[PDB]
């Protein structure tokens, strides 16, 4: 029920960054294009992350949320929502995609082609125009604003080691888990777990560095286990139950499936750089039993995230850490 | 002799860049990659914008510039470069240029392309990690992260606007006065003059809504006539002194030559989106005499620029705006 209130809250996003035309007509048809790229791109994922944000919050203050409060909550969860927009539109581009959230690729739509990059741009320069109409006169402002770029920053590093690792011709010397793990930390886990909680984290009054970095322990190795599991399904999953099915051995992708497989391959198994990149690895993954140590794995991993919270979790309430991991495991 | 100073801070640029590395070895090959996109894109300019920043900022200060104090100042004026590298960078990829600063466009390199993209965004990011390193104890430190934030978001509405304007085919119908003003203004002005004299100004402690403002009237003014003396240079320029030849009417530009062309054109002139686009517009520039609607243009803006130094100045002293004047006009 709550995701639909916080889906709600969109079209006064778009009101919002698509104002200045009021004050400067001169802009309308840079503007209206905007509004284009927003609603194209910000709308049609599962908005967990930028739900994320106002579960936390919500669970992380009991009066102290005046409707002004929830509204800010809500514009800095669609901020993490248009900086995630602003990372799929452009590595759309980048790894030559067709489709995204079983749509034509932004960049792939006639007429736009490689303009998809200012687009992306704009995309990003949205988080910090809501941030400053919602939040300027609030004492979490810069810590806001600091914590977007950093992310930004994390992501974009994460992208560039993705980029030297997985280039768009078979090698499996890179392909290591030292690699694998930091590739996730560094392109997925900081955005996608670190920042939504961190800023309502913020945004509750919580701005100790030691409390940040207790909750970044725990949440960096949720976000590890998410995109194993992600990989393991990418394969293995129904896409009757997935609403995807996937295409990572084809794509040279440093999948934890690959990454398991090449530490665990006679000569024989290892070459096989024979078949992967476009059918069946997936034989080879089944003949090594991938399936049951990811099984075993996956119940390590969740023993792990259950004494991380235990232990630095407090003093948040563990009920913001232990939702995520309810959701992220089945 | 300045510049060179100026220059010569690059390699501390570089080396606090690339520290990340002595904490975090994992990401050492991405960021040897970061390494590579600065020195590749950062130099090899004229460096004016960065520059001017230093000149400014000293012009702005007497005793109040200690070693660290002018650190800052040369950091905050490589932001400014590092700022147009992004641009630079991005804007190569939408236009399919070949060559950038007598050089090889950073994306046409063989093992790049499309993964300049990324490389463009954390040139982006490196200017927020530069004013944390060296301006996060400084009063004016939030000042400049939305100085730098806004002057991105104006020029990325002004690329849109030019993107819409001069799409990738010739239609001269969008080609106005009221556009090309306004595409100048977003697109170039605000980043390239008034962004490196605003930055000066907070560094100098002089944060005035009203300051900003006026200073602001007089840079606007003085980069609109920048880029049009640049468009008429484009064309009407000597290679031999200006250090490249131009190709504005091939590319479907929306020049200051083809606006004034297009307000003095009878129908036959008029058509003639039948030379617009491979070879002489050139000859009907000249049967229109807009090197001398030129020449009289630069003779009123000169004029109309003092009278906004004149105004608007004070209490800034007159030569910060002077020097800049006196470069733009010969
Ligand atoms: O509202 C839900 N969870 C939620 C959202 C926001 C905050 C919280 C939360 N709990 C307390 C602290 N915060 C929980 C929720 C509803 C449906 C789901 C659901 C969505 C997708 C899936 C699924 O596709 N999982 C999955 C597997 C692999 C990848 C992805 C995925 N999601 C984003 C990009 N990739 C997602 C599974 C469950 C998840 C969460
Ligand atoms: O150091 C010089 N000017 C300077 C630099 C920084 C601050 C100031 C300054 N005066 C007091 C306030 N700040 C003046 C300087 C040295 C050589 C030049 C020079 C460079 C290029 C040109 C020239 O190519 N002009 C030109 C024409 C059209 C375009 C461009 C251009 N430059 C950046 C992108 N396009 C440049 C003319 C003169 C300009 C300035």
């Amino acid at each position: 029920q709550e995701k639909q209130d916080f889906v709600q809250h969109f079209s006064q996003i778009v009101r919002v960054l698509t104002e200045d035309e009021m004050g400067h007509p001169e802009i309308g048809d840079a503007i209206a294009r905007l509004k284009e790229v927003l609603e194209y791109n910000a709308i049609g994922g599962k908005y967990n992350r930028g739900l994320t944000v106002v579960v936390a919050f919500r669970e992380l203050v009991p009066r102290k949320q005046d409707a002004d409060s929830l509204q800010r909550a809500w514009t800095v969860g669609w901020c993490v929502e248009l900086l995630q927009a602003f990372f799929l539109v452009a590595d759309d581009i980048m790894d030559s995609s067709l489709t995204r959230r079983g749509q034509i690729c932004w960049y792939q739509k006639p007429g736009v082609g490689l303009d998809a990059i200012n687009d992306a741009n704009l995309l990003e320069a949205c988080i910090y125009r809501l941030l400053k109409l919602y939040c300027r006169e609030q004492p979490y402002y810069l810590n806001l604003i600091e914590l977007f770029l950093q992310s930004s920053y994390q992501t974009e590093i994460g992208q560039t080691l993705d980029l030297l690792t997985a280039p768009q011709n078979v090698d499996l010397v890179r392909f290591t888990e030292k690699r694998y793990k930091s590739i996730v930390k560094y392109k997925t886990a900081f955005y996608s777990f670190y920042l939504p909680i961190a800023a309502a984290m913020y945004m509750a009054g919580i701005d100790g560095e030691k409390e940040h970095a207790n909750a970044k322990k725990i949440l960096l190795e949720m976000g590890e286990f998410f995109q194993i599991q992600d990989d393991y399904l990418d394969l293995f999953g129904d896409p009757s139950v997935t609403g995807k099915i996937g295409t990572d051995i084809q794509d040279n992708k440093c999948s934890w499936l690959v990454v398991q497989c090449l530490q665990r391959a006679t000569p024989e198994q290892y070459q096989i750089k024979e078949n992967y990149g476009q059918v069946a690895v997936k034989a080879l993954y089944e003949e090594l039993d991938l399936p049951a140590v990811f099984l075993q794995y996956e119940e390590d991993s969740y023993s792990h995230i259950m004494a991380l919270i235990e232990q630095y979790a407090a003093p948040l309430p563990p009920a913001v850490f232990l939702g995520l991991a309810r959701k992220i495991y089945k």
